């Protein structure tokens, strides 16, 4: 084929976030049986119809039998096929099971995205896959340069946030990408303007990345429980780059990671400290911002291209009896982000 004119690392971008045994990794790591639910068999309506079984979960859950709960927790197995053998599966009988569950099926959300692309789409053996991928993004894709302000300031905010508590690894800058997703700048017009506008970080596994690029962050739907999300069903973001980096779920078998940042309109936040698990913000919020126990320091805030970017050390935010170390940002609606920046990072793992 013609060979592909894309830069070296925006080509490999696209080599991982299309790599089919990946997505399969994720899907093992979950506990899926493979041979029961193979990538090519996942569909929507079936990941949605299991979000719908998990709500039942939910609803049994909170007004309390691990009898009456058998039936549910069948259910829902029943739908995605698990890798148990002959077996009896682990019944799913709390919040801790709900929370868990509904990750999954946020993940295999995504999957099922980056497969359908792989799969809708025309085949020609004289184009460059690569090529005829990355189109399939409709997502502008280019390479920061190491020696510009932008790149300056997105590595001291990656060196500034890190927080003591996930010292277990520290993270090199591998390739910092500036990204525009068709149409987004076009959705946020609206916000575009709004106070407390601030630049913010969305880690994700890498087998997500195709789905975040092609259809941009997306609230888990209705039929998804609201109580599997400590904040409810909204897109979140973190102000320290460790607490998003670890939701890489990166490891010494797979150390390289991604991780977005986003323009998030913010608003008038709903400021809290334990969960709440909310469908609509009260009248007036624009957001929500989870109470942390230290925050980067508010007076080394610095601006870029006119949106506040907090990237101080980490100080005691002075809030007292709070369930979070560090900040959390939510919002619930879609248009109310628009991404910026793409990091390829290195984990390394002092352990
Ligand atoms: O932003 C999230 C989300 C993400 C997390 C976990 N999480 C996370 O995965 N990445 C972070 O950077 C993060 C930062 C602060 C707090 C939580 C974070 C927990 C609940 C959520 F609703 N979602 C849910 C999965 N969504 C995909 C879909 F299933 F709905 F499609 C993307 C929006």
């Amino acid at each position: 084929h013609m060979k592909s004119k894309l830069p070296k690392p925006v080509q490999d971008l696209i080599k991982m976030i299309f790599d089919v045994e990946s997505m399969k990794k994720a899907m093992v790591e979950y506990e899926i049986d493979l041979q029961k639910m193979p990538l090519g068999k996942l569909s929507k309506r079936q990941i949605q119809a299991a979000y719908s079984i998990l709500s039942e979960v939910q609803q049994a859950v909170s007004q309390g039998s691990d009898s009456q709960i058998l039936d549910l927790s069948n259910r829902f197995y029943t739908l995605i096929p698990h890798d148990f053998g002959m077996k009896k599966p682990p019944l799913l009988n709390n919040a801790d099971s709900v929370q868990a569950k509904a990750e999954m099926l946020d993940n295999l959300l995504d999957i099922e995205v980056a497969y359908s692309l792989l799969r809708g789409g025309s085949d020609d053996s004289s184009k460059d896959p690569i090529d005829v991928n990355y189109e399939k993004l409709k997502t502008d894709i280019k390479v920061v340069d190491r020696d510009s302000e932008e790149a300056e300031i997105i590595r001291k905010y990656v060196k500034n946030t890190h927080a003591t508590t996930h010292n277990a690894y520290d993270l090199e800058v591998i390739d910092i990408f500036k990204i525009e997703r068709e149409g987004e700048c076009q959705r946020y017009k609206p916000f575009k303007q709004l106070h407390n506008r601030r630049l913010l970080w969305h880690g994700s596994r890498t087998t997500n990345f195709a789905g975040i690029l092609s259809q941009g962050l997306r609230i888990a739907p209705p039929e998804a429980p609201v109580t599997g999300y400590m904040f409810g069903k909204g897109i979140y973001f973190a102000d320290m780059v460790s607490k998003s980096a670890n939701y890489c779920h990166t490891s010494q078998g797979d150390p390289i990671g991604l991780i977005l940042l986003g323009e998030v309109a913010l608003g008038n936040m709903y400021e809290l400290k334990h969960a709440s698990h909310i469908s609509k913000l009260p009248k007036g919020k624009h957001s929500v911002k989870g109470l942390g126990k230290t925050t980067p320091d508010p007076s080394a805030n610095i601006s870029l291209d006119g949106v506040d970017v907090p990237l101080g050390t980490g100080i005691s935010s002075g809030v007292n009896d709070t369930s979070l170390l560090y900040n959390e940002y939510i919002v619930y609606d879609i248009a109310q982000v628009n991404l910026k920046y793409l990091l390829k990072l290195k984990f390394n793992f002092k352990t």
